């Protein structure tokens, strides 16, 4: 039809990827033969994927953005506010079109390894989708619009679009009136200038990925123009990278992992293996989540797909309604700390560190958080006096690990390749999706052509908006880096440069105060531009600085009045959501402790990944 | 799976307001562009590219279907699998070619700084694999249905063997050249001419049928020059003048709407309907004027047809003489310009259109003044009555509604002979008229309608495009063989007098024309007599318009026309009803033929004067 386009071909180019990095595995490693076009050629075909990501994402009306504002407002104000969102997502859009033709047009260097072809190829990615990005736009506004939550119709934006068009191939000179420069000359507050607009505009509902791209173009407009064309090309540079594909390709193994009969089985197994002891369902499901944490790098997804059982096994034990939403929502942060991370790569790939590394940082404190939790279930346990579940047979055990070996052998397979080194991320992300599609179709018998493209389908759209918020926020730290923020700040901070352990309070307070209101994909996004260049400023290694930001962001997924663990644990057990606050109380506790242990003692942390390499 | 025809139409568009930009430039603000007409052929030959791939998807290109009429079922099922193995054929070796034309050419274009033809060239392939994938969609139906021995799979997998030999072996392929075997030598151009003919009345496409017997041709003498001659697949569409069919097709659409139909007949009612025989007199005006816009007999018989019989009915008129009337009064379409099968054979022979639109108007009008000649003296002779002649309020007051719908034909008249715009210009002025008047003036236009009007002038011109490019790769063959000398030094001895060649060709057309229709029969004819008529000394332009003419009178003669069929169907009649009335208005139309082809000083005044 006419929406499936996007789907369509998106789709396809993500199953091509697929074959050719799996064929340049197969000729190093057996062959010993490699192949000096597959990464090329895979980028080149990710640049494309993700744009049509973006592309969907703009489409549906699903980019992040900051609602704690925007739920306390009468909708008489929402009007206002959505209209003053649409006309500027449609001037970005437009200066998307802009900024992809002038780049398109200025590429020039040779691909090498890739038989000599120009980078055209590689550059023409933003204009052809930013087109249908554009009319996907206009599409969307007559359903906005319809149903009045909205000022403007889709035949003003088509009158306007066409008039700028117009006017920009005609006679470009006419623009150069809308600059800052011509009526106020602001100098070196230009930045404080327009830190502050985009803080304001991003606290009334426009999403960060257009924000950043807003507040970038203020700063340049007050300064100096001409100075953009350089650092447009950052855009495209920044999808054309290798660590960004193990995104989607995790995601994939995920959702493939996320069925129903795996997570039966895996669960069938933990509760034959901890179902005896004093806390027996409260372990249950510790083990189940730091089972399915070593394959899977979202908590969202953990707490979806088990929590109608885990609630259930412990309610039937005897265990009491607080006391299960809290396990339930306190065991999901396991997930993004154990390697795989989604949030481990995002923090990587902006701060260019080794993602091998802070995978096998991060490895030790999702061991010490599952302890800690376990010690504390334990306790609780001894002190209300809940009976114990009779032990079970080896028969029924040694059964149950015949039936869950093949689901369960992924999480081995992911830390041998790579704790030994034999992979990279994103080799060990395409053997994992490869492992999981053979054992859903010729092990289980659960998997069909339709349902891997459905999934295919969703983790492209799941790609799409990180790889947009990815792109602006590489855009805009050019603009943090030009003008030294970073070096004033800690001149400002004068006095407590003397033992980084203030700093570091600071940091984690300030996380931990903002992390109740915002969360934590778009918490991540807000706070790591500026803070990475300060944490390099005071000598702070990365790899530690990353695994504690990390931490606690995840951490904020817990706490009131927001929280999304709260809220899904809730909706899945069918309790009010004061009762899982209530129940969640005395489990935050542990990873507090854990917090303030591996804040004081970076080594640590910092021991392992020296050993290992 | 409108994943053509919405990309289709984008282009329409885009193509029609580069065009609008050209003129006005040039018109009022004195600055002409470098590149409009550049953009425009680029843009062009992917429209083309798409409506033949839209085309294939249907399954209605166009064919011989005489013999395939009296055969059984279980014959039919042979012949549609041969026909379905002989597409696939000349669906992949389309690809192949493509593909080659693309990595050979590396030529820039001046006039758009600088860009290589690959851009130009890289269309072919693109959408031959779509066509490719096309046809396998449509032959999981046409083995459903029953109507073929082969599934798709079988297909499929033929498809990945071909493609996998071609990739990794293409030396195994010279096993298939007939050189190999036997040398036929000259008479492998009589032996290809004789395989097309038998794979043309077997049922199978014209526009496959020409690439087969040429590719045959190729492959029996060498194999290498082939690969010269395929740049004319591409550059056949990559023609300025062609464009004007497909906005001419929108034109006439878009007037066919029936409130201006039923304008523009109850103008001619309220002028011409009071004389003796006034109803035929209403017709023959009404179709007329209809036919200074449009350029196809179909859309003047299916249009009013059904107004102009009621009249009639209601006048006292008889059923034969009204269907005869109605069948008739619809050959002044084509030959009235602008037109089609005009453009068409100024595309084949290259020949200016503007100079053939001239030389072609001057009969359209003696066919009509014939034709009321012949219908008022058949009122007269059979005592019809008459009708009551309209007051001046009622002429005024049709001439006050219809005054917008009479604008254009003048207008696309005046603008085709003054010279001041050419034909493409000319057509490109008309859809902008008419779509104005459809939005603003008469209030009967909607933007779903437009776009539904651009898809279905795209469908239909598709399938011209692709028996346009496979005709001009046929000509190649024929003028490299050297075919029009022989035959002249055959029938050296009817060389007497070109009157002798003319009625020869005279009588071999309208024999031809009561089995085949006019497009097949006149992309089938004129490859063939071009060169002909240019050995013997034969004018271009007087020769094309009594080519069209012959042409056209075949849609009114038995057993085999359109305009019967059509004219029994919307009359509710019997077909040979309508053939015994059409049968003694045939006589004009012959008096006229044999006019023109004794004084052709009569086509050739008029525009040199003109001129
Ligand atoms: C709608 C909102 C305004 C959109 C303005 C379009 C961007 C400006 C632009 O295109 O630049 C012109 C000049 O722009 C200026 O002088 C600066 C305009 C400031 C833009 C500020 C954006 C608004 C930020 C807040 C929202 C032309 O210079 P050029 O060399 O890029 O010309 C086109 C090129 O040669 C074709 O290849
Ligand atoms: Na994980
Ligand atoms: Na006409």
């Amino acid at each position: 039809y006419i929406n499936k386009l996007e789907e369509w071909l998106g789709g396809a180019l993500f199953i091509a990827i697929f074959g050719i990095l799996i064929a340049q595995i197969l000729s190093r490693q057996v062959f010993h033969s490699p192949l000096i076009w597959s990464e090329e050629l895979a980028k080149l075909l990710f640049v494309y994927v993700g744009m049509l990501g973006i592309s969907v994402a703009v489409r549906k009306q699903e980019h992040v953005f900051i609602d704690f504002l925007t739920n306390l407002m009468p909708e008489k104000i929402r009007k206002f506010t959505n209209t003053f969102v649409q006309l500027l997502v449609f001037i970005c859009i437009f200066l998307f079109i802009h900024f992809g033709i002038r780049t398109f047009n200025g590429a020039s260097f040779p691909i090498d390894a890739l038989g000599g072809i120009s980078e055209k190829w590689i550059f023409a990615a933003l204009p052809v989708v930013a087109i249908l990005m554009m009319f996907r736009f206009i599409q969307a506004q007559t359903l906005n619009f319809k149903t009045g939550k909205s000022y403007l119709p889709a035949t003003f934006f088509i009158i306007s679009a066409v008039i700028l068009f117009a006017i920009l191939f005609f006679a470009p000179d006419w623009f150069k009136v809308l600059r800052i420069s011509n009526y106020i000359k602001l100098g070196s507050s230009s930045v404080y200038v327009a830190l502050l607009v985009w803080l304001i505009i991003m606290f009334i509902g426009v999403p960060v990925g257009w924000s950043l791209f807003i507040a970038t173009l203020l700063y340049f407009s007050m300064t100096r123009w001409n100075v953009v064309n350089a650092a447009t090309e950052k855009l495209v540079y920044s999808l054309d990278s290798f660590p960004l594909l193990a995104v989607p390709f995790y995601i994939l193994t995920g959702i493939l992992m996320n069925t129903g009969g795996i997570t039966e089985r895996i669960f069938n197994f933990a509760k034959a293996l901890l179902g005896h002891y004093t806390g027996g369902m409260g372990h249950v499901n510790i083990g189940a989540s730091l089972l399915f944490s070593g394959m899977s790098g979202s908590a969202l997804a953990d707490a979806g797909g088990l929590g109608q059982l885990e609630i259930k096994a412990m309610r039937d034990a005897g265990y009491d309604d607080d006391i299960c939403g809290g396990i339930t929502a306190a065991s999901c942060i396991i997930g993004p700390l154990v390697p795989p991370s989604i949030a481990m790569i995002i923090y990587g790939v902006i701060a260019n560190e080794s993602i091998a590394k802070l995978f096998i940082a991060g490895f030790i404190p999702g061991v010490l958080i599952t302890l800690a939790l376990m010690a504390m279930n334990y306790r609780i346990a001894k002190k209300r006096g809940y009976p114990r579940t009779p032990k079970a047979t080896r028969e029924q055990l040694c059964s149950s690990f015949k039936q869950s070996f093949w689901a369960i052998l992924t999480p081995l397979l992911i830390i041998g390749g790579i704790f030994s080194g034999l992979f990279s991320p994103t080799e060990s992300a395409i053997v994992a999706a490869a492992y999981s599609v053979i054992i859903g179709k010729f092990v289980y018998k659960e998997l069909t052509l339709k349902s891997l493209f459905n999934s295919c389908i969703e983790a492209m759209a799941i790609t799409g908006v990180v790889a947009l918020m990815i792109m602006t926020v590489t855009f805009f730290g050019d603009m943090i880096a030009r003008e030294q923020v970073a070096m004033r700040v800690a001149d400002v901070f004068v006095a407590v440069a003397d033992s980084p352990l203030t700093v570091l309070i600071m940091i984690n307070a300030l996380l931990l105060f903002l992390g109740m209101f915002i969360d934590a994909l778009a918490l991540q996004f807000l706070v790591l531009p500026m803070l990475i260049p300060i944490a390099m400023q005071f000598n702070i290694d990365l790899i530690f600085f990353g695994v504690m930001t990390t931490l606690n962001m995840m951490v904020g997924i817990l706490t009131p009045p927001m929280g999304m663990a709260l809220f899904v644990v809730a909706r899945v057990g069918n309790m009010s959501v004061s009762t899982v606050t209530k129940g969640v109380l005395p489990f935050l506790i542990p990873v507090f402790v854990t917090l303030v242990l591996i804040t004081i003692f970076p080594q640590i942390i910092t021991f392992v990944p020296n050993l290992l390499i």
